[PDB]
Formats: structure tokens, C-alpha cells, sequence
């Protein structure tokens, strides 16, 4: 067990794979209140750790999801909602096709794009994260 | 105004995160006494709630506005010292805090943080430059 110091330290000296866009912090940004699945997409995205399920393609805001299943998962057990699944998941995305916040490219599985100015909301460009990523 | 690249610019955390200790005793969800710990641990909450200075001795010289802090860290905006007093009244017969007989509003832990959070009072007191009170 150890103290509470000891258990800082060593989370502090393990633990080495924070999101650079926290859908928390996106949230309180944009003033949205509850987390938001555009929100949620981003801080995956701009995790390493999750570039085994979600990462983005190296063109622009273009991202594919590795394995559609992990994102709904991690979506139902983040909002505490485990009633989330894959299917009540692609019903959000589509609210977002009709929105214009994220498109489906075509011909693709699932590789979808943001479509907003997110450089005018983040700061970021795509280029700039995607070498803080390490894309390939 | 302003992205949020900008957003993300706008003093460091407590020594002991409420949050840290929760996940650390596994005890779940905040407990009041993990807040007041940091709150305590805190150099800007000093003005509402401190350490006398004696072991882990504190009191509060704003009852209300911890009260009131506490409550919006649980989403509980009817919350008021009579509430928090339930608490610590509570705290009192699980012996983890102890209220100084005499004064007011100066209560004690009686738990081994020392153990626990790997601590000395002496040390906390350093790291927050902490001056003993008068009596």
C-alpha cells in the first residue's frame, strides 16, 4: 500500500499520457454544461494512448476509428450511461451529419472528418497536433 | 474571447487532492473530511480555513464559505453550516475528528493522517506557511 505521498509520486512517475483537447475542459470553454460526443472524439483524438482504436488519418480534421466499438464504450462508461452502445452512438453521429459538425468520407469504413472551424475554436491547426501526436 | 489554446493559460493544486484521496482510500465518491483536507492544504482557502498550528488542529474562520464550497463540489446548493456541522458531529463519533473543547469552530483530526497520507503536520505547515495562533 505506501502513503498517499508514495502513491502520487508513483502515478505522477507512471501515469505519462494526458489529453491535450479534455473534453472536460472543452466543455467549460464552449459553456456546453454536459459533455458532448464531439467533445469526447476530440480528447480520444488527441490521446496517444487511444491511437489504437482512434487517430486521425494525416489529412486535415480526417480521423478513423480503428474499432468503433472501444469508442462507444468508452463513451457509455465516461457519461456513466453503460444503456450506450455502438448503435446509440450512431445516432449521435448522424445529428452531427445534419449539423455539419462531423462528416462521413465516402467510399471509407469509418473515417469521418470534423467539418467546423475547429481551428478558430481550438487554436490549433492540423498540422500542429498532429506532430504533437506523432501521426503517421 | 480568445481559442482555447488561450483558454488553457487562464498557483498549483493542494498537497492533498480530495479527488487523489478518494481514489487512493477507495472510498468512491468525496468524502467530507477528504475535502476539508484539501481545502486545508490549499494556501488560497487560508481565509476561510486553516491549521492552528498544533498537530492537525484547524479551524474555521469561515464556516459559511466552506459550507458553501462544499456544496457546490457535490452539487448540493442548499447546503449550509448546520449541514456541515451534521458531519462533523459524525466525525466525531467515527473518532476522525475531534472538536477542541473551549474554543469554537476549532476541530482536530484524531486519525493517523500522519500514516495515511504520509505526512507530517509539520511539514503541511511548511508547505504552506503556516503561523501558530494565540491562546
Amino acid at each position: 500500500k505506501g502513503t498517499f505521498k508514495d502513491y502520487v509520486r508513483d502515478r505522477a512517475d507512471l501515469n505519462k499520457d494526458k489529453p491535450v483537447i479534455p473534453a472536460a475542459a472543452l466543455a467549460g470553454y464552449t459553456g456546453s454544461g454536459p459533455i458532448q460526443l464531439w467533445q469526447f472524439l476530440l480528447e480520444l483524438l488527441t490521446d496517444k494512448s487511444c491511437q489504437s482504436f482512434i487517430s486521425w488519418t494525416g489529412d486535415g480534421w480526417e480521423f478513423k476509428l480503428s474499432d468503433p466499438d472501444e469508442v462507444a464504450r468508452r463513451w457509455g462508461k465516461r457519461k456513466n450511461k453503460p444503456k450506450m452502445n455502438y448503435e446509440k452512438l450512431s445516432r449521435g453521429l448522424r445529428y452531427y451529419y445534419d449539423k455539419n459538425i462531423i462528416h462521413k468520407t465516402a467510399g471509407k469504413r469509418y473515417v469521418y472528418r470534423f467539418v467546423c472551424d475547429l481551428q478558430s475554436l481550438l487554436g490549433y491547426t492540423p498540422e500542429e497536433l498532429h506532430a504533437m501526436l506523432d501521426v503517421k
